[PDB]
């Protein structure tokens, strides 16, 4: 195998990447070698058997070849926290590209939107996986101008032993899934739609309220809707059919992957990366 031998001394630390639900995220070095990885910790509290079923899972991963999903290097236990080593990158998430640049431009979301409607392709068609998290900070970029998927459902067991420590983006879910109906593939197009808005606005697109009443507020009333006088009638017609609340009305990938928005973004020339360091400064 490839590696094989993953173990705990072999790493070694670059810097703190930061902090989510449930795991934290380290640029390290590979010693052995010469890689250079993210690598994710999560302190969980389970049977040797959970843990090490979670490991086994996991390995399905290496599975996963895509230029639109965040590559794997391994999966191992150690000191209590389970470690999912991955392709490092360097922009970060759209998240932290969100936070420094106050607004993304509708230009580079065409080109966020087509990645990400082609990693999940990719993930359903060949591996039959939801990603079940799509929001901006799992999405990643990097200096090559690349955007990636990272944090996606692979292991049942995992989401498992998350969901009764975290059912952690309430925010995020469609009201299907809110209303307790189970994960559907249409749940993954509602987030879609709701990443974009939030970050052609800035802001999570809602009224500000209080976390139950925000719950109720999205079964119970209509779906966001772009500024329609600063964006393009492509653009808001796009995720307009991301975001219709009824999952059996709602677009999938096959029509979105045609879709105007798409075909135009598609043509266009973004210097993506270059925009990156005009942004983030790399
Ligand atoms: N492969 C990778 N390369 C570079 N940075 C990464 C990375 N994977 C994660 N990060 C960054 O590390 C930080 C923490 O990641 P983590 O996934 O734990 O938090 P998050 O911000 O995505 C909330 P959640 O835990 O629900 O996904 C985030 O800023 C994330 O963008
Ligand atoms: O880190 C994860 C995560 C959850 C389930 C799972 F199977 C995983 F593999 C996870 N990590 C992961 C997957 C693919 C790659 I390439 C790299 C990875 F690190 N999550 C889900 C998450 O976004 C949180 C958990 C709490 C509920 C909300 N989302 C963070
Ligand atoms: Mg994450």
């Amino acid at each position: 195998m490839a590696l094989g031998e993953l173990k705990d001394d072999d790493f070694e630390k670059i810097s703190e990447l930061g902090a989510g639900n449930g795991g934290v995220v380290f640029k390290v070095s590979h010693k052995p070698s010469g890689l250079v990885m993210a690598r994710k910790l999560i302190h969980l509290e389970i049977k040797p058997a959970i843990r090490n079923q979670i490991i086994r899972e996991l390995q399905v991963l290496h599975e996963c070849n895509s230029p639109y999903i965040v590559g794997f290097y391994g999966a191992f236990y150690s000191d209590g926290e389970i470690s999912i080593c991955m392709e490092h990158m360097d922009g970060g998430s759209l998240d932290q590209v969100l936070k420094k640049a106050g607004r993304i431009p509708e230009q580079i979301l065409g080109k966020v939107s087509i990645a990400v409607i082609k990693g999940l392709t990719y993930l359903r068609e060949k591996h039959k996986i939801m990603h079940r998290d799509v929001k901006p900070s799992n999405i990643l970029v990097n200096s090559r101008g690349e955007i990636k998927l990272c944090d996606f459902g692979v292991s049942g067991q995992l989401i498992d032993e998350m969901a009764n420590e975290f059912v952690g983006t309430r925010s995020y879910m469609s009201p299907e899934r809110l209303q307790g109906t189970h994960y559907s593939v249409q749940s993954d197009i509602w987030s879609m739609g709701l990443s974009l808005v939030e970050m052609a606005v800035g802001r999570y697109p809602r009224p500000p309220m209080a976390i139950f009443e925000l719950l109720d507020y999205i079964v119970n009333e209509p779906p966001p809707k772009l500024p329609s006088a600063v964006f393009s009638l492509e653009f808001q017609d796009f995720v307009n059919k991301c975001l219709i609340k009824n999952p059996a009305e709602r677009a999938d990938l096959k029509q979105l992957m045609v879709h105007a928005f798409i075909k135009r973004s598609d043509a266009e020339e973004v210097d993506f990366a270059g925009w990156l360091c005009s942004t983030i400064g790399l």
